[PDB]
């Protein structure tokens, strides 16, 4: 019944980029395909005069030659014509990271207490998404209360991505 077409997936409405600005704490992930950042995630956020977000994220990533690492990453948003759909422009300050485009959507957000992020890397012949992931992040370390718990889980069924999460651990590995 309910469609996991990429295209019919419902976004924050009338989405607030300055109310969006500020620290969240990476509470849980659903992992793309080539998985990178393992965990103590945490993400700052920003937006200039001119309403352009950017964002620095933190967060430990295992070398394929096993050595663990923390990687500072930037990221510049593009606005398009949802305003909880961006394009999002990524590189790290060591040469050796990841580097690329994805698209970035804010699927619900209270602002204060919770959000989902999600991105869609590779379309399916369907319009089902063939490699994603998806970020649930909190404002406060602690977490989340029940109630938005409930929110949370029927968002992740709403992306077809309900028990692929896993927690993620904050030990202060790069600093935290």
């Amino acid at each position: 019944e309910r469609d996991c077409r990429v295209s019919s997936f419902r976004v924050k409405e009338n989405f607030d980029k300055a109310r969006f600005a500020g620290t969240w704490y990476a509470m849980a992930k659903k992992d793309p395909e080539g998985l990178f950042l393992q965990d103590n995630i945490v993400a700052e956020f920003s937006v200039d005069e001119n309403g352009q977000m950017s964002a620095t994220a933190k967060g430990r990533v295992r070398l394929l030659n096993n050595w663990d690492v923390c990687a500072d990453m930037v990221g510049t948003f593009t606005d398009t014509e949802d305003p909880a759909k961006f394009k999002m422009k990524y590189w790290g300050v060591a040469s050796f990271l990841q580097k690329g485009n994805d698209d970035h959507w804010i699927i619900d957000t209270d602002y204060e207490t919770f959000a989902v992020q999600y991105s869609c890397r590779l379309l399916n012949l369907d319009g089902t998404c063939a490699d994603s992931y998806s970020f649930v992040f909190a404002r406060d370390p602690s977490g989340f209360s029940p109630e938005v718990q409930k929110i949370v889980r029927q968002r992740q069924e709403e992306l077809c991505l309900a028990r692929q999460y896993r927690l993620i651990p904050h030990n202060g590995y790069c600093n935290g």
